[PDB]
């Protein structure tokens, strides 16, 4: 803006007038203060001009922009020297998550481990693993009982008191640094559970928490909103509004118990940049951005991925930038392909899950042919420099088959009823399947439905099925091979099965993804250095796929090239013109021919196996089979 209006110095002169001059002389000569003042030079604008693309001429911005860069500069300040080091080292080396080094899992802490203390013993396992990144689920306090397994947090500081203290979580977190392993937690930012106290002031009229969430009257506007709303979970109730007691509607995308946070008004964004501040100072490494798709809403339309939403997380990105560098986003988007990778970025969310090739991977079991996995990762893989997947079989969620419509109709295939067939298929409901997963929010307005069960329960374990083993390994082959963070569901290397508890416990029958939400499972635990139990067979392939990538360069990087294999049921793709990966989704075998190898070396080393595998004569893969080919 013109000469007066605010900028980067303007702002760090009125910053240091807290200070007396004698104090003010000595803060602008520091160290912590130099590197502020470079970063509030080098990614101010940004910041600045998301959020004006947002609130525009609201009052209340300049106003809450100088509060929230005073808090920023007290936080960096208070920041302890080894996260600065950190900050300095991602700063100088933004591709650091693209490193094929990078292995993560993720776990409850009270499922996996009871608690902060115990999960601090869980840490030689990990590095036994080779895990070099962390996810603990949600820590924080909750409602007890029904609390979306702590999705609905009613603070953001006090740590729910089964699992510990704020000190356990902060011996924890500097116990997986020394380790060699990043912390990764939830910032559950789109909403806060309905017993937070921001929830019980706002809705109790105080002032001071006027228009933190969106209330309403009667259902005049609920119902004008839910004409375009998807329903998350349509079992709980309908639309995006949910009943107070006193009769006014508030706006509940999850649970009636989760309540939306306003981001139209700007004192919730400073409010939620405090939190994410606080999270940072306690050295957590990679915030996973939970509902990335809702925190922005406009009548008339889905109120997911609009233009605001987008603007926001880089305006939160830009707050990293300046007061904790070290402090990387995860974008949790499951919504449509094109929408996924908008959120995708340098400076937006430089990680994202990547549901589109964990979906296909599962569809690829059902229906055995690649099509659809080979066009995704043909035409969706590949992403922006600085910038990677977190590739993914399982996760705490059910799954739901976010695929293309667009690209199956390219390929003859009716998305709807595709999506019925694997549905079917996922819940043994359909002729031969392998699979004993269950339905999760069939909604009977729509047709859609998801499904819940854990990895080892949807290849066939249960029934002890003789290829489940090896589609367990093929599927993480893939996650761990294509180019991005692999994410392994602890439990997975074990071929832990679903908890048949669940649908009698009264907080989760109405919940059925706690069916593959089951606790550490300590006799396959102990089986895992046996060959010759099932347990024993995953662990061993899995720890020794993750040993290959995280020792072989080859892996490096984000980038593939399909290969097209000429089977309809073998994937094939190629990372850094060096390493020729072929997986076969059938039970039988099935060949790539000497005609489709012409241009591949005679012979090339098959990391999976050991063996030499000969190119230049007709090659037959096992059911299920996966290769990883030195071809340079
Ligand atoms: O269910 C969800 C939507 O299909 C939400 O999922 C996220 O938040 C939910 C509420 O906190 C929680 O239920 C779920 O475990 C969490 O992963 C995700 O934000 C969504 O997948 C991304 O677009
Ligand atoms: O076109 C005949 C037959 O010959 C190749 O092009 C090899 O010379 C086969 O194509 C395969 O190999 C290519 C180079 O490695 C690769 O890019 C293709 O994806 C793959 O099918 C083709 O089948």
């Amino acid at each position: 803006g013109p000469l007066g209006s605010p900028n980067s110095q303007y702002l760090k002169t009125r910053i240091l007038d807290i200070y007396t001059p004698e104090q003010r002389a000595g803060i602008e000569k520091s160290e912590d203060w130099r590197q502020f003042s470079r970063r509030m030079d080098t990614h101010f604008p940004k910041l600045m001009n998301e959020l004006d693309s947002v609130y525009g001429n609201n009052e209340a911005l300049l106003p809450m922009l100088e509060m929230l860069l005073a808090q920023a500069w007290q936080s960096y300040s208070q920041r302890n020297s080894s996260l600065k080091d950190i900050d300095i080292a991602r700063e100088n080396n933004p591709d650091w998550i693209l490193s094929n080094k990078q292995v993560g899992g993720v776990c409850y802490v009270d499922l996996f481990a009871g608690d902060l203390k115990g999960l601090k013993d869980k840490i030689p396992y990990f590095q036994e693993l080779g895990l070099t990144y962390l996810h603990l689920m949600p820590l924080f306090k909750c409602p007890e009982g029904k609390s979306d397994g702590g999705y609905a947090v009613s603070s953001y500081r006090d740590v729910n008191p089964a699992l510990g203290t704020i000190g356990d979580l902060r011996e924890v977190i500097a116990a997986l640094h020394e380790a060699g392993i990043s912390a990764v937690v939830d910032f559950i930012f789109n909403h806060t559970s309905n017993e937070h106290e921001w929830a019980q002031r706002c809705a109790a009229g105080d002032p001071l928490f006027d228009n933190f969430y969106y209330i309403f009257p009667d259902r005049r506007m609920p119902d004008q909103y839910d004409r375009t709303l998807r329903e998350i979970f349509p079992d709980q109730h309908p639309g995006g509004f949910s009943q107070l007691e006193d009769g006014r509607w508030v706006w509940t995308t999850f649970n009636s118990f989760q309540w939306d946070l306003n981001y139209s008004n700007p004192w919730v964004f400073r409010a939620m940049a405090g939190e994410m501040l606080f999270l940072a100072n306690l050295g957590v490494d990679i915030l996973r951005m939970d509902a990335v798709a809702f925190i922005w809403k406009q009548m008339g339309t889905s109120c997911e991925n609009l233009p605001q939403a987008h603007a926001l997380i880089r305006a939160f990105n830009a707050v990293m930038r300046i007061a904790a560098p070290a402090v990387f986003f995860k974008s949790e988007a499951i919504v449509h392909p094109d929408q996924v990778v908008q959120y995708i970025g340098q400076d937006e969310c430089q990680i994202g899950y990547n549901p589109l090739q964990m979906a296909l991977l599962w569809n690829t079991l059902a229906t055995r042919e690649v099509n659809l996995l080979h066009q995704a990762l043909t035409y969706r893989h590949n992403l922006p420099e600085h910038t990677a997947w977190v590739n993914y079989v399982r996760s705490h969620d059910d799954i739901g088959w976010t695929f293309a419509d667009e690209d199956a109709a390219y390929l003859g295939i009716s998305g709807y009823d595709h999506r019925q067939f694997l549905n079917r298929f996922f819940v043994n409901r359909f002729d031969g399947s392998f699979a004993r997963g269950v339905p999760f929010q069939y909604n009977p307005s729509t047709g859609d439905c998801r499904v819940s069960g854990t990895a080892a329960a949807l290849v066939g374990l249960a029934q002890d099925d003789p290829h489940a083993v090896d589609r367990i390994k093929l599927l993480y082959s893939i996650a761990l091979s294509t180019g991005g963070l692999p994410l392994i569901y602890l439990g997975d290397e074990v071929g832990t099965l679903n908890d048949d508890d669940w649908s009698q416990d009264s907080n989760k029958s109405d919940d059925s993804r706690w069916a593959h939400r089951p606790r550490y499972n300590e006799a396959l635990y102990a089986q895992r250095n046996d060959p010759s139990t099932a347990a024993g067979q995953i662990y061993q392939d899995l720890r020794h796929m993750i040993a290959v990538r995280q020792s072989n360069p080859r892996f490096d990087g984000g980038r593939l090239v399909t290969f097209n294999t000429n089977n309809k049921h073998i994937i094939g793709y190629i990372r850094n013109n060096a390493l020729l990966a072929f997986g076969n989704f059938s039970e039988y075998p099935q060949t790539v021919t000497a005609h489709t190898l012409q241009a591949m070396p005679f012979k090339a080393h098959d990391l999976i196996g050991g063996k030499t595998v000969s190119l230049n004569q007709d090659l037959t893969l096992q059911p299920y089979q996966v290769m990883w080919l030195e071809i340079a």
